[PDB]
């Protein structure tokens, strides 16, 4: 806008371009983010606007909600990095466990939290995942898509990953719970320990498929009513479940454990964040500081 100093571009978003920012006043540095659209519906702003007010530790907070010529600006607080690039970053000799696990508590801390409040992120993915210096991770990116839809590609080609995204979801729910964000940490927590993205799918069937393979076709026992979902086909291949041991090479059964309450297939079963934190795999959680480089 006019108030702000692009720094520079911090890439595109799922609904438009990202900047960092010096607010010319305050002094602060911040994420700007453009989202795309023909005067916005007053429905969307008002539910982004009640996001103001969600405000966690490991949540980014949105600071302030802007619609002006019929465009719509997003400022959230700044972090230096995220955590695709930091997996990448450290693909190598892979994030230390108590690592993983300080994030992988620090994020289900975040998703109680939402989820008691009742908001879900819907899409979450490394790339939402930000995290600082002193060891901290947060959430970004919550509530917004039910407050713009799921829109195939960011708004503009750009091909939305479904990598993360919840089975329910997949077999075409029309309502999703609190339980897709679960599931989509579940990925993340399988992928920063392998350093392999868990269920890399490149279209929905693959996705699903890719799903079904690991961790076998659901079935009425598993998961009472999938049969009966939208996009559920009698004709869909039935694979039979994989043993854990060799999806998540070398964790722990502690971890094998809790992942396993995580992907679960029946939304209802899937443990919830505030129960997750209570399991034995974070009986021994530290916060140790990450080795960024900036
Ligand atoms: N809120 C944010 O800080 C932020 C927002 C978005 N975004 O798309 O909304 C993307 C990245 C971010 N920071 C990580 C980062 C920032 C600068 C350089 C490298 N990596």
């Amino acid at each position: 806008m006019e108030n702000f100093q692009k720094v520079e571009k911090i890439g595109e978003g799922t609904y438009g371009v990202v900047y960092k920012a010096r607010n010319k006043l305050t002094g602060e540095v911040v994420a700007l983010k453009k989202i795309r659209t023909e005067g916005v519906p007053s429905t969307a702003i008002r539910e982004i606007s009640l996001l103001k007010e969600l405000n966690h530790p490991n949540i980014v907070k949105l600071l302030d909600v802007i619609h002006t010529e019929n465009k719509l600006y997003l400022v959230f607080e700044f972090l230096h990095q995220d955590l695709k690039k930091f997996m990448d970053a450290s693909a190598l000799t892979g994030i230390p466990l108590p690592l993983i696990k300080s994030y992988l508590f620090q994020l289900l801390q975040g998703l109680a939290f939402c989820h008691s409040h009742r908001v879900l992120h819907r899409d979450l993915k490394p790339q939402n995942l930000l995290i600082n210096t002193e060891g901290a991770i947060k959430l970004a990116d919550f509530g917004l898509a039910r407050a713009f839809g799921v829109p195939v590609r960011t708004y503009t080609h750009e091909v939305v990953t479904l990598w993360y995204r919840a089975p329910e979801i997949l077999l075409g729910c029309k309502y999703y719970s609190t339980a897709v964000d679960i599931w989509s940490l579940g990925c993340i927590f399988a992928e920063m320990v392998t350093r392999r993205a868990l269920f890399p799918g490149d279209s929905e069937i693959d996705q699903l498929f890719r799903i079904f393979r690991t961790l076998g076709t659901p079935d009425e026992v598993v998961w009472p009513g999938v049969t009966s979902m939208p996009d559920y086909k009698p004709s869909f291949p039935k694979w039979a479940r994989q043993d854990f041991s060799k999806v998540v090479p070398p964790l722990d059964e502690d971890g094998r454990s809790l992942l396993s309450q995580m992907l679960h297939y029946d939304p209802n079963k899937r443990i919830s964040a505030k129960a997750a934190l209570a399991h034995p795999f974070f009986q021994d959680v530290t916060k140790p500081v990450p080795h960024l480089r900036l």
